[PDB]
């Protein structure tokens, strides 16, 4: 699991919780690493295959990558809280959320947040799982140990619901939606490596779809980009080393190779705000992160990190 193995190596590495970006409090920060590390340990319980591919992740993890998924992790986090500090009744929908636990934090945070997580059914199926199995993350969540909730969700419990969709399903997708979300409240909707594995019409249309069910909110979109400089190889790379390590596809990879291109698919959006990671790096993290990253690890090639940021964006889309 590429994201959840990104993550725990950037927590045990340390660096991540970021405290003043992700806006932790001490406890809070506490919990983030005890939550994440908890989930890891009930991952290894439910699968002996998933844990070791993780394990293994995490031991080969470089200074590169850690800087990538701590920018991904406080660029995402910062749209969010930005906006949830504005609003105090929101809710926001994680389309794809694998093994996010934002809403572990965000929940506590945000007494008026409702949170919905929507993944495919094998997905959401093992994180109900662990999140029900794990003493500290059932806790957090207020949950019994027994799978409780009913069809159409797998957790449905105070403010958090988990919920199976086929996101590629766009009518399934809003009739979920239509029960568990409401079209007056401001909504977030988190896109994190989700849209990367669609083809241009499902995520075209859940783009717009999505956005239409909602009054007002906030699309919080993440993603790699193919590349828009010539001979830029990276787009090649990366869809040829996913055809063969993982089966997958990113479609639309080459489609949008740009971040310009990419914020266009929102352009029904009033307010359309996109950066590469590689300008959150210099513009969004204060000097004293800087340092505090260049305390943990050696980062010994800037250029290559900055090469592989400058292929991912932060997309936040706001209406």
């Amino acid at each position: 699991y590429d994201a959840l193995s990104c993550k725990l190596a950037a927590i045990s590495v340390g660096y991540l919780p970021s405290s003043g970006l992700q806006r932790l409090s001490v406890d809070l920060s506490k919990k983030y690493t005890e939550w994440h590390r908890s989930y890891l340990i009930t991952l290894k319980k439910f699968s002996r295959r998933a844990f070791g591919k993780v394990d293994k992740a995490m031991r080969s993890s470089f200074p590169v990558m850690n800087y990538g998924t701590y920018l991904r992790t406080v660029g995402i986090d910062a749209a969010i809280l930005e906006f949830l500090v504005a609003n105090e009744k929101v809710q926001v929908v994680n389309l794809g959320c694998g093994s996010d636990l934002r809403m572990l934090p965000l929940l506590q945070m945000f007494p008026h947040l409702a949170y919905v997580d929507i993944d495919y059914n094998e997905s959401v199926e093992l994180k109900n799982s662990i999140l029900r199995e794990s003493e500290i993350l059932r806790i957090s969540l207020g949950l019994s140990k027994e799978d409780t909730a009913k069809s159409p969700f797998l957790i449905d419990q105070g403010r958090y619901k988990l919920a199976a969709c086929d996101l590629n399903d766009i009518t399934e997708t809003t009739r979920l939606l239509d029960v568990c979300t409401k079209r007056e409240i401001p909504t977030i909707v988190i896109s994190e490596c989700l849209l990367c594995y669609m083809h241009n019409n499902e995520s075209q249309l859940l783009i717009n779809t999505i956005m239409s069910k909602f009054s007002h909110g906030l699309w919080i979109s993440y993603d790699p980009i193919g590349g828009s400089q010539p001979n830029d190889r990276f787009g090649a790379i990366m869809q040829s080393n996913l055809k063969e390590s993982r089966n997958l596809e990113m479609p639309t990879l080459m489609t949008y190779n740009s971040k310009e291109k990419y914020a266009s698919r929102w352009s029904a959006a009033p307010n359309v705000i996109v950066n590469d990671m590689w300008e959150i790096f210099n513009a969004q993290i204060p000097e004293s992160e800087r340092k505090r990253l260049r305390s943990l690890q050696f980062l010994d090639e800037l250029e290559e990190l900055k090469v592989m940021q400058t292929h991912y964006i932060l997309m936040k889309a706001q209406w």
